[PDB]
């Protein structure tokens, strides 16, 4: 059995295991700001930040026609300071080819190109939207799964509880091809739960990085905060 | 799209919306005890309790083909204050068929009556078992998606946190056919999930009752507490 694992109870820099791009930077105290924060502590909007596990992880194979199953858990928190305008964009937990580049910011979330169903992409993510685009569902923020397109191909609403950390729990059972997702609040005890079929074997390559990426608006002050205190992922190939 | 719904923030006695079976019985205070408990505050074992909604839903029906999505979550706690002999049984959600009576105690869980596994049981449950049977994995307690059997067709492993409470949402998509469970103990920030696909109509009948179930042990102090402080139910049937 082939299994990749790692977990951060917190951040620190320099770090080897994680690789930062763009905006993406971890702070003295611990925390890893995915969106760029100003000196004077507000979020900074047209920002793009992203962090992946430095190494790749064998998601499915070929020959043997097997796939891993997997589990992921971090926690975070969301900011929206401003009153107007309407703060942007969001976060996303993804899986991807190897050797990825950030990608377009604002609603892509940095790591589309654009909103077509293009199976190129070869990307899976759960994504936390904050802002509702033409593609998007009227209810913001959302939870969404997305198979290579931004287009989620499903939705569920939830309420942000502003500046308050989360706890999200992804998990896949290659048995059923199931991906559910939870995201918990503990400070008011909300939870919300998605779950859909995806095959991953038709959508990502059999090795792919692993990250975080997160965005802010697309003009002054579309901004929040996207903050990460921790995330552990676990994978496991049989045989 | 015949709808139904409830919601108990807490309990009261006399309530003629509960249907109270075996030991179950509802306290002043407020609390829902499935299980029997002596005057002394200790749980009683050899005891079976079950509560069902007054009301049968209609989780699908023949002539249009349309299944029901559904939602329920409920908060409950189990405390095991003995050291040996090893605490059981656990409790149930569960729907079946309707102006049903309490079946066989102990590992049964009040809604079965052996381990077979028959399509004539009509039964679906998510249960949270805390005594390892023949027919259960070694660990427990355990969450189990229980289809016409004891003998769960998916498990996963938690720990208690003894004596506290968690709060439990099963959600039914009948367009995906997935069953996702979340148990989260706000206490200790513990979250689990578990997911199966479960097709309703080639199990239930059109119209079920829901309830909860709990049962003790069958020999001296194998007991523990079952007590439930709020539960709410809803369902969507197409039409
Ligand atoms: O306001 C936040 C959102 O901006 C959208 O882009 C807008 C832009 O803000 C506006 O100035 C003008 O250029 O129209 C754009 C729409 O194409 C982003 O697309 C959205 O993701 C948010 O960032
Ligand atoms: O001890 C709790 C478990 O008891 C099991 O029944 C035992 C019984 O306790 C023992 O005295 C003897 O009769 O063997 C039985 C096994 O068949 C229950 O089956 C189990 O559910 C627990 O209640
Ligand atoms: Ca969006
Ligand atoms: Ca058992
Ligand atoms: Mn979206
Ligand atoms: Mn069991």
């Amino acid at each position: 059995v082939e299994t990749i694992s790692f977990s951060f109870s917190e951040f620190e820099p320099g770090n080897d295991n994680l690789t930062l791009q763009g905006a993406a930077l971890i702070t003295q105290s611990g925390v890893l700001q995915l969106t760029k924060i100003n000196q004077n502590g507000m979020p900074a909007w047209d920002s793009t930040g992203r962090t992946l596990y430095a190494k790749p992880v064998h998601i499915w194979d070929m020959t043997t026609g097997t796939v891993a199953s997997f589990e992921t858990r971090f926690s975070f928190s969301i900011e929206q300071p401003y009153t107007r305008p309407l703060p942007a964009d969001g976060l996303v937990f993804f899986m991807g080819p190897t050797k990825s580049k950030p990608a377009q910011g604002y609603g892509y979330l940095g790591i589309f190109n654009n909103s077509k169903q293009d199976n190129s992409y070869q990307t899976l993510g759960v994504e936390f939207d904050t802002f509702s685009n033409p593609w998007d569902p009227p209810q913001v923020p959302h939870i969404g799964i997305d198979v290579n397109s931004i287009r989620s191909i499903k939705t569920q609403p939830f309420q942000l509880d502003n500046g308050q950390v989360a706890n999200v729990v992804i998990k896949y059972d290659a048995s059923s091809k199931i991906l559910h997702a939870v995201l918990v609040y503990p400070s008011s005890g909300a939870i919300y739960t998605i779950a859909e079929i995806v095959d991953v074997k038709q959508v990502l390559p059999e090795w792919v990085d692993v990250g975080l990426s997160g965005a802010t608006g697309a003009q002054r002050d579309a901004a929040e905060t996207h903050d990460v205190y921790s995330w552990s992922f676990q994978a496991s190939l049989p045989e």
